[PDB]
């Protein structure tokens, strides 16, 4: 087995639904940190990198037939470079990462890019083909979040909740507040505030210029954010349910990309070394409570590697809703509000392009491991459909 | 340390005709039929131990959308507590789940995975992107079944935007491929296959899709009536001074195809059968234009890296997408154009392309060969559209 | 002052009528339109073409192939002179009747001579229609059928007056009227005893011009109405579930289809006659409309039918023959019923009527008129009354009288 | 008695034009045709609604949110009685001068009393249209704009005729009947200018009933035609260049352009008048139309005009006010030069036209009966023309006499 560094990492503001980073195409988009991480580190040759490979979630608009080959075309990299595309959903940006881990340490490859994109804005249409000439059965479903062109064998044996839905379905089976949702909430506005304001995000992006508009912060946050607003939203699924718009994340546009090399790699290179991988796991639950699924991937990868969880000195968990942050926090037997657990704030504040955010969670709890003068980081998030996965790092 | 890992159990769908016996299969359910097989075909497994599925798919748009791997197993009824990714290569999806479910587990992070691909090109869908600005007449619908949509004039001006069989022209004229060879190569596929079919191999590879019962059992895309003389009387796609025609390329085509993979330990403890250790894959990449030679850099660096040369292969499974890449990739590589070792059950341009499962297939039917010839190697490799090559290497056990 | 002018029905002609995706279903609605057009003009070398005042054309969709004004599309397909305008009515259902009362009006006030009215549709062919995005990054988009019934439903029409479906609308009728579903099969029944009487008769064949399609080998020709099922029995019709739910009345068995079709008849003045060298058939007496709420369209030819009685001072029991559109055999009997007609009385519909043969939308009304007239000449009657209801709650009604 | 009955135009009224995404482009087709019918109920009090005997709407489109027979739609929206009947015409850009026409014709034939009539076009919602699959697992669907222009082009009409774009039509007017680039731009000024006048005096404004929209902050109240462009000079005009290419004529500003709108009017016969308390305003002499080749369908008024004023025994020199449609400058003075009218006849478009006002297809036709109307009163006249080009080769006329 090689060991494998985890090098230069850039990404993009992340954007609101319809906002300032609506109008750039998803492969432009996953070019922007690409063209960055060129421009960064001179002493790479370019010509020797592996393989590109990007999360992405939805894969039918601008992002269609393989969109990290696409971004490393329009990047300027040479078209000898390699690309492919990862996904599972919520957390392919992680499984890329982990996948050009996996790459090199079997010794496959030496110098790679791994990140992750998702123009949730420009998602598309979609239109079955008829199967029958003249049929009056064409239907258009929209390809922005959630379910479409549903099983009916999936719908009666596992369900097909929204993702609103299994977060209200995990608030209920693991018993957790309206209150205790609203406060994480609160809590991730502020530390993304602190954060933005401290420039640690600054140091995370690179801004995206718009033919010229510079688009340099993320859109998202909502710094005003305060306990009183929170408690008096409505709930999305009714009544007597927990979710809100405010305790969960948005659909958002955005790019991230970072280098993995071998130490042969490190030295030819001229790269800077900052972690080694440690090892990625991946689990499975039932769809319904999807939020849950950090649990099973997070215990598989601490018992392979002998780590426990209280001796990370960061936690980046995905918060696309509090209710699962919090249920999968307190499974794993780490406070709610415990220090090392997003400390720079999450997804609520921050937004969630699908497949950009698993890419932003590994490159960010670096960012804070370097920061802190911590030593070991878990990232980790759910995924829709029923999974989990959780990569683990040591800054070097 | 590195842990060997084994191919066992492999196994797929018929390859259907567009619009043919497979059309009104979701590709969801598609993917579902291999998995259901490898369950009933291998009873010592506990399948609660599976560490993840990998499932290759070119599209991902339609049925195939939020990631097909989970979705296929779970209406295979694989446990929920199984973890799936899908992986997108375009035209190479599906060997490249393979070489990922090898690399999760020689790196020790699995011991026990299903690597597979799946394509309905029949059902794939048309898509259209959100107006930018409010009562926009800048609506589009496009087709998703094969080929470009969304263009970017970045990319079409950097690089061209050619169809695929525009690029199998371009390699024809810069290679110097002619439509005599071509036509030649894409006879003695529909012979070979047919002689295959025929011996009773594909049946081996098959399982039988079940519609609700139709039973399809049968590879269709094979045309065993195809002559010298009728491919000599068909007009190039392109024109006239071009060489690329419907009979000497393959087609767009619903299929799907899985196998299971696993180290020496979760060969033993699931009562496995291992049938071939991978070597290692592969990739390389070429200008777009001219993706069809995309295989000769993938095959380099995997020989070279191996140490082994292309002549050392006792089979050579090398995709036809088009006649003209696949002589383009035979003569860099110095393979002659009807080598006995080269697509001996014949390829593609019989058998059909649905892109997502073609790589799986590969790997497959090279495995099925060697075990049929007492061959010792085989690699696998295939072009893919904007411009790259994948190769497998694999030995028998 | 000037004096109205009398006007004379002359020849008259339909295409087939075919099933939804059935043997027109390859013909664009425009061409289908001009092969009524193409056969009036073999049948009638007097006439001297660039003299034609207008064409009128019922046509109730004209999203699809029959856009942009289908009239004059199809007189120009048909090689009619370019001289010659057109225009295109859309009543729903009552379209191709509309068009041949609008001609009527024409010639009457004296504006116009010569003039041809007809209908068409091609239900087949009717494409699905999307709205435009209101806003940037919309997530709102909808594709929908234009072949039958409600799209892009306005909140307010749905909230003052419902978006019943046609076949919610018959049943409505059923249940206000008090209709049996024994009743509306026995209609159902005798509709195809009487259209397959009809037809063996050869009668249908005196009315239709033959459609040619394009064909691998060689273009090939549709000649018969495809709708009939003459072997329908009361058994049959008994057995069907209603489309609307386990109490309800209306089936697939008792209503009429969705279908593909064209007609168009010459009109003239008796100058025109006299010039033309035609041969004048019947005179147009009038034609009437009338509205009801849209939940019971079925009764719309009630207050039509009364409209026009009053005004021409002819008794509904006058008729020799009433073509009564048979768009449900609810609707049929109930607005026999409400005129003081039996149920099966033998000047009603004698040839069958749509549940047999078919609705394509914007022909029928032309149909019901030169059938009708057709019906008088076989049996030597003199009046004619020809009505039919309209989805969103109407009806129209046109008498007539041979000569 | 059997003479034709005088019909009487009596009140009228219209929204304001829109621009293309602009002001009215959120209000649906249907919800914008009944704003003129709600007008009409408030200003006419008189009336006994449920004697209203049709309501008759032009509307060139129909696939939108104006599906289905919009004049219905309308009528009940605007909350007229569910038993007035309605009925929508298409031809074309002349559709609501044919709405009027037609009603017109079903007065004077005896057939009713009372009736409304109008255009409504929303361009802007003009949705997109998809034809059905032909085979199973087709990949040939497509997407088509309704907005404006050909769709579904049927491969026979381009052959025989051609499918020239209507910019396309007017640069063969300008080529064949010789119009200068200067003519028109001068006419295009002329226009402008003359329409910025009115709408200062306030002519507009008495022809209008404003449009409320609902905003995050409140309402708003669109009150004014928006296409204008009083700023427009002929140095400006100059510098444009031709859609069609640089030997061509017709450019951006000496055309119209696609726009929002919709208008009604009361037509009444004088026992109507009497019975409803109306004001009789015009009588309608009559309307007529022709037909000319597609690819110079701009001529169309000219067989039209000259079609009624030989019929009336009016020459084109008696008219008071002339309205000609102002699709394009280069058809506009064509049609003026056939019938020898002058470039710049002060009786012609004294209020400007459709290349300051903008031109919704179905409304545009309605709006120049009623403008002519208005005209006449404000200036004494007597007697008014109003006419019109339509794709694909027709024009209609109609005259009108203030009473
Ligand atoms: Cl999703
Ligand atoms: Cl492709
Ligand atoms: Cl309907
Ligand atoms: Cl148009
Ligand atoms: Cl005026």
């Amino acid at each position: 087995m090689h060991d494998v560094f985890i090098c230069d990492a850039i990404r993009t503001p992340i954007g609101r639904f319809g906002g300032a980073l609506a109008s750039v195409r998803a492969d432009d988009l996953a070019a922007v940190p690409l063209k960055a991480l060129i421009e960064r580190n001179p002493g790479v040759q370019w010509d020797q990198v592996d393989e590109v490979f990007f999360g992405c979630a939805n894969q039918a608009g601008e992002d269609n037939r393989n969109v990290a080959r696409m971004a490393l075309l329009l990047a300027g990299l040479p078209e000898s470079i390699p690309g492919v595309t990862l996904n599972r959903l919520c957390a392919s940006g992680m499984d890329a990462v982990g996948t050009a881990f996996r790459a090199i340490a079997s010794g496959e490859m030496e110098l790679v890019i791994a990140g992750g994109v998702e123009s949730m804005s420009r998602a598309p249409f979609v239109m079955g083909k008829a199967e029958s000439a003249y049929s009056r059965n064409m239907k258009l479903e929209d390809t922005t979040i959630g379910w479409r062109f549903i099983n009916p064998l999936m719908k009666s044996q596992y369900g097909v909740d929204s993702m609103p839905e299994t977060a209200d379905n995990v608030a209920d089976d693991y018993q957790v507040s309206r209150a205790d949702q609203d406060a994480f909430a609160l809590r991730s506005q502020q530390k993304a505030a602190a954060a933005q304001a401290a420039g640690f995000f600054a140091e995370e992006i690179v801004p995206v210029r718009i033919a010229e508009i510079i688009v340099e912060r993320d859109e998202h946050l909502r710094p005003e954010t305060t306990l009183e607003a929170l408690t008096k939203l409505k709930p999305v699924n009714g009544p007597d349910k927990t979710v809100t718009a405010g305790n969960a994340s948005g659909v958002n546009d955005g790019a991230a990309a970072m280098i993995l090399a071998s130490a042969a790699a490190v030295k030819k290179h001229g790269l800077t070394p900052r972690a080694r991988v440690l090892g990625m796991a991946s689990g499975g639950v039932a769809p319904r409570v999807m939020g849950i699924g950090p649990v099973p991937a997070v215990r598989k990868l601490t018992e392979r590697l002998g780590i426990a969880v209280s001796d990370f000195d960061v936690i980046e968990l995905n918060e696309a809703f509090a209710s699962q942050g919090l249920a999968v926090l307190r499974e794993l037997g780490v406070a709610d509000d415990a220090p090392q657990v997003n400390p720079n704030g999450g997804a609520i504040a921050l937004g969630h392009p699908l497949g950009m955010s698993g890419a932003r969670l590994v490159l960010t709890a670096l960012h804070q491991l370097e920061k802190s003068g911590g030593r070991k980081g878990l990232a980790t998030m759910c995924v829709g459909v029923g999974q989990g996965l959780a990569l683990a790092i040591e800054r070097v």
